[PDB]
């Protein structure tokens, strides 16, 4: 009770987050996804509505076309994630948000008038009493309980990357790279129409993503493990599809998540995410290096590839010198990594005074987003 | 016990000795530096403070700017040094000065109102029952047990000297030279870019310092040194820097010291530190020459470079008349050479009576400090 | 050299062939193989039990068509080393023992359908070299140019590549199954609702041969249609081979639109406008004005009357309206492929990438994917 | 004169080379080698593997920018013997075999970038004789002065030093890392706040080019922000390449504000205004008078619009009221150091300390850091 009961909400990119703040484990997860009808619409007397937002797309999805409002961090269809929040609050968490504060997440390096937005909407057409905005990088140290590390936190819209020393930030040392679990997917359906397979319609996405959630690992090392692939028959799996017609996947299997180490595979010029975090450890200070070097976090969806913790160490020790230890963090949970973290912060007794009041924002307007009050 | 227990300080420049008075080494030591926060500082519930001083500062140097408040010995941040005595008092000593006189030690040739404000601040804001303020190159003799000699004591921030014969000083054969152990530092600094190497931040000259105190040493000639460094490899020496990258000295190890003995290498137009105290001896009497010859005192910490007391006996001697001998006594302890002193001092039972009271103070005021009971 | 290079063009539904410098393939004819249906009467005629090429064409009422290419995918590899014995003895009359050949294939294609054609090549007609390259890449030969963006649409399969200054993009580069063959399923569906029925294999080429001479693009939709719902100033006559000639009204224009507008089939894709616009989008900043106005135009599903200016006005629409759009439609389309391949195989540079017959035998039929293509 | 010496400026980011006696440089190009990225098709073209200087900046779009110098020192020793061998053959169109070279360095650098630049020259050039001098030495002849401080920024880095009636004070020279290069990158990444992603190394000339038409130094910043946080009259529109045109509000004085507040990047280091006062208060109490008055500004990154009024108000700020203080900004600042370099070369003193190659042979490389500089 306590009659508080702060929310927290993780809007994400292709996947929501809900619940109550002080609980152990989100209680509402579901795709974010809005569904309009294609075909014709014969016969009466059905009641059928004109468009499905959630997990009701993805039962119907065969009659229906899947379309995504937030990419790559930014929202760009603002009357479809109306949609979406009305979802969250009276059909499943069935509440009213009247009498509940919020907490938002944001990802590093944004376009201002994304939070300024964000704001308007809460704050006139839901009526909240305060809400807040926190970076999702920041909150998943939260939730190990820690206070030195740096954090790699690659989901499925943006990965990032933000170094933390005794809880002070290093603005200077954040980067941002594109390459995410949403690229990750479309690769993959390239490459599988040279054994066969097409996949074009956007309802097809999801069968390819399923196949690679569940069969795709990282490998060790790439340039021997393409001659072991190349002579035995021993690293190949079947998937049976909805309707039957099982497939084979063969070096495909390890080809896939290689990309995030070599982004040249889809034609980027930046630099793997190996080199992208040892790039952020040498743009700090230098004698904070010690402690950065053996507190590696790893947090998001797209980071839980089988062998990716092996991988990421062999890379690292090449590249900073061999007197040091390097040692990186993995959880057992990483997709409610961020979830819990806010969930901590939304329950101590210091953080209940920088809630922005409705007060506040009627004198100062959208713009009380940006000052010292974030 | 006894009730008394007069306390010592050592201000000095750049480093804090304390202690109580009676005993062998003191109990307190530890670097004057007061360092603030550089970065934004996200993260809650943390409950971190405001400014470090002392050897907290030196742990979390990374995030933080190192600022010292003496220069030149004369203090130029009064703001920063009442931070200081209260952290050597209730922090470091345990200690309530309500009843606990204590001893002070001032530089030669200073700017009179700088012992005026240290009185203020001792008899107003901590209420010591008595203070007294002696020079630093004068309790160097106490420690000792001597009587006749010529004292030069070098530091981190002046370095000077004076002759005393059989318990009477000479005022005007006192000489005071800008150089010292911070003006090393940066020259170091300066011609370490020749190789490659750049150490510009704040925090960043502890490193070069640590680099001094361990490799370089005085050379007994420089020109010849120069020549076998020039062609065989066998003057070098390897540092490891904290996050690793070790680094190698040539030449540079034997070149910072020599700024001594020849302070053009900065840009300085007065003679080395084997002339001037020539000078002062030549300044006094001719029948008391005899005996500061065979007397000379070395004291400090910047004169523990290895080789400095064959080399000072070589150039003296240069200039010295033939017939007489000249020895220099250095004494395996330097650094607490003056704190030995002053705890020696104020145990006699014959200076119980020159101690300044508050009664005096009260009476006559700050002005007390220039009168017979300096 | 004495070498005298042959050239072949598979395609889907006609096969080029001819000699390496000359101006026009020697030997133009449908790849469709025939089997008698019915009874067969009579003694002393002597009759094959297949007929391939265009003797099929003409005997095609007592015989079944059948295509052994769909959307470019070789399906029935028996049938194809029958139509490559008629074009290598029968048509081009030459023996392949002391002719190099080159064929061509499309992009984003199953990696079996390069290694098979490899090894009947090499083992059946026992060829001294051949090579393999990509169709669209072969069309930017024949116009004498070197940077461009090639739509080579044609009876299987559509596909789009951007190239600058001789470097190819392959992330860039988008397929569609839209082609020319669905375009005339299409036209039999809608000419129902006249009264015409047409569902017999062999009347499957009375239809084409209907779109091939009436059909247009409008260039603009809506009011077009306005225009044929009142008057009757839009419409044209056809005789069938045996009379009962026809009208043919509003699907005149109707058909061709289905590629602006692939949801007439049921398709999520965009139209060939849209396609083309998000591959220049997906190169680089600095080379999207140099590819805007170097478009070119190849195959024969593009010569429809008017398919130039209806590009040309959609695509402004979506491009900035600083700079300039124009595309490029030579007077020859079918044969564009062949033209570039003939110059290809001519070049005194070239004579040193054959895939040679001591290669294929010492490394197998995986050659094909190494650095010679 | 049959003796033309020749005078090259290496700088970081642009080259500037020409002869003696001269009034400008005969040839100037940025310091670029660029690598092929792409797969690259087609055959016939003949196709370089590298190109450098001007011909990498028109076919930036497929190739890959490199950058040899870094901060003054030279890191890719295999790189700059390309751009030397372009700016002597191919632009100036000599032979080095019979014209003594001079070049320049900037203050405070490793002793092994001289040693290797004379190996270089001496041996694989075969000069008969050559120089090495300091940038900011050469910035006072181009004036005509001999008193006066010279603060000399360009694209590697900044420097100090003071100079009266011809001595130096080697003891009062400051060397500062954030230069034109810095400058640039804080531009791209405070323009991601308004929607644009600017992360390709051929999109950082993009970037550069804004800086350059758009970019100005106001004279306070805490009541400009306010000016431009309720009217919107301080916003320009650039044209991309391609079209979408966009917005600059705000940024367009914060890029070249860094110099003065270098806490935006992360550095601790002062701004240019304290940096260059600290060096007047190292020198002699007596001189201070005539340094005040003779402050001279030179290099490319000080061309900024109102860089000349907001240092002279930031300089009074700090200095006694009693003294006067004027900054000397001659019409052109990029030539400068070219200016006087030609200027140095053609005295008839100066034919005496020339390294000539005899010395070398005898002494070897090391003599560079003789009496000889
Ligand atoms: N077991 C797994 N193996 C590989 N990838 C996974 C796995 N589980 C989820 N993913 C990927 O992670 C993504 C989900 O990331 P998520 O944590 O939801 O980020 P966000 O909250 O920003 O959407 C999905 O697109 C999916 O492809
Ligand atoms: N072993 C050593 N060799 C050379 N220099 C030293 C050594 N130990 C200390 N120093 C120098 O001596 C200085 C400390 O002098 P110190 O005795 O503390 O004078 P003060 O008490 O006035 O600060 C330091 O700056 C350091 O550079
Ligand atoms: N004049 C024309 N107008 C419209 N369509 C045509 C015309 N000529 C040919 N076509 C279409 O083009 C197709 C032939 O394309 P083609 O160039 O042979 O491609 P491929 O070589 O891959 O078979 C035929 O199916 C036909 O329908
Ligand atoms: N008009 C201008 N306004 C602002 N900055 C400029 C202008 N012109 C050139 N620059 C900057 O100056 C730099 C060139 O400096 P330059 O004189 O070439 O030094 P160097 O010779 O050491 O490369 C470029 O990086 C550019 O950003
Ligand atoms: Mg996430
Ligand atoms: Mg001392
Ligand atoms: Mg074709
Ligand atoms: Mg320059």
């Amino acid at each position: 009770d306590e009659e508080t009961t702060a929310l927290v909400c993780d809007n994400g990119s292709g996947l929501v987050k809900a619940g109550f703040a002080g609980d152990d484990a989100p209680r509402a997860v579901f795709p974010s996804i809005v569904g309009r009808p294609r075909h014709q619409g014969v016969m009466v007397g059905m009641g059928q509505k004109d468009s499905y937002v959630g997990d009701e797309a993805q039962s119907k999805r065969g009659i229906l076309t899947l379309k995504y409002p937030i990419e790559h961090g930014i929202i760009t269809n603002w009357d479809d994630m109306e949609k979406i929040w009305h979802h969250t609050f009276y059909n499943e968490l069935r509440v009213a948000p009247e009498e509940h504060p919020t907490l938002l997440t944001e990802a590093p390096l944004n376009p201002k008038a994304n939070r300024e937005k964000m704001t308007q909407i809460m704050f006139e057409t839901f009526n909240v009493p305060a809400m807040y905005v926190a970076i999702q990088a920041v909150l998943s140290l939260y939730a190990s309980g820690r206070t030195t590390g740096i954090v790699l936190d690659s989901g499925d819209g943006v990965t990032h990357n933000v170094p933390i020393y005794e809880g002070y930030a290093l603005p200077h040392a954040i980067m941002r790279l594109d390459l995410a679990g949403r690229d990750l997917t479309d690769y993959l359906m390239k490459i599988l129409t040279e054994r066969g397979y097409s996949f074009v319609t956007t309802a097809e996405r999801e069968i390819v993503r399923d196949i690679k959630e569940k069969l795709c690992y990282v490998a060790l090392d790439f340039e021997n493990e393409m001659a072991t692939a190349a002579s035995s028959s021993s690293l190949e799996k079947s998937y049976e599809l909805p309707d039957g017609q099982v497939i084979t996947i063969g070096n495909e299997r390890f080809r896939c998540p290689e990309t995030l180490f070599q982004p040249s595979f889809i034609g980027m010029e930046s630099a793997g995410i190996h080199e992208t975090t040892y790039n952020s450890i040498m743009k700090c200070d230098i004698d904070i290096r010690k402690d950065l070097y053996a507190n590696n976090v790893l947090s998001g969806g797209t980071t839980m590839y089988p062998g990716i913790a092996d991988r990421m160490q062999k890379e690292i020790t090449a590249l900073a010198p061999s007197t040091m230890k390097i040692k990186i963090i993995a959880p057992p949970e990483r997709k409610y990594s961020v979830w819990i973290g806010g969930s901590i912060l939304a329950s101590l007794s210091t953080f209940q005074q920088m809630w922005i009041s409705k007060q506040e924002y009627d004198e100062a307007g959208p713009s009380i987003v940006h000052r010292k009050c974030f």
